[PDB]
């Protein structure tokens, strides 16, 4: 049992809800949250710009030490950070960017960060304004994620198409 309420279930371990997924890290407190990253760990817009503001910059002044002593992730890559006042973990992972021209095959490995952690809060990768098609990265996650795994949909027209679209 965990704390996550309000899921649609939509397989053994993937669970679906139209939720703002700051808004539902700062309730649940998850072990981690997954944030749509890019390779430079720059935390502008999107899922990450969003994340990063509600943790009041303090993510991005980790983010900036990680990259200036490791430099930058692979597309496909993750690492882990702290969770500040979201989760206890930040796992930032990588989906490719399709408005950069970046392989959608990568979707892939991308999902494969997920099955190092037990239970996770997350976004569809690549969806938003990383340009894939959210339906695709719902099957990916499904097809790839072994792990539990709590997708927060931000819009409530796209959780809906999610939902009555899901095979
Ligand atoms: C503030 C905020 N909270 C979120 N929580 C979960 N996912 C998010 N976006 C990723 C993709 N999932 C969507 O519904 C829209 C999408 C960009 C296709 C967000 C955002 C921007
Ligand atoms: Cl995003």
């Amino acid at each position: 049992v965990n704390s996550f309420s309000g899921y649609l279930k939509l397989t053994d371990n993937v669970y679906i809800k139209n939720a703002d997924i700051v808004e539902e890290a700062k309730k649940v407190k998850p072990t981690v949250v997954v944030n749509a990253a890019n390779v430079y760990l720059k935390h502008g817009g999107g899922v990450a710009g969003a994340l990063n503001k509600a943790t009041n910059n303090a993510m991005q002044v980790e983010s900036d030490d990680y990259i200036a002593t490791n430099g930058p992730l692979k597309v496909g890559g993750s690492c882990v950070l702290s969770g500040h006042n979201l989760a206890k973990h930040c796992l930032h992972v990588v989906g490719p960017n399709v408005n950069k021209g970046e392989d959608i095959q990568l979707l892939k490995s991308a999902y494969e960060n997920f099955n190092q952690h037990e239970v996770l809060l997350a976004p569809l990768l690549s969806a938003g304004i990383f340009g894939a098609d959210p339906i695709h990265s719902l099957r990916v996650c499904v097809d790839t994620v072994r792990t539990n795994v709590y997708l927060a949909v931000f819009d409530k027209n796209l959780y809906d198409k999610l939902v009555s679209s899901f095979l």
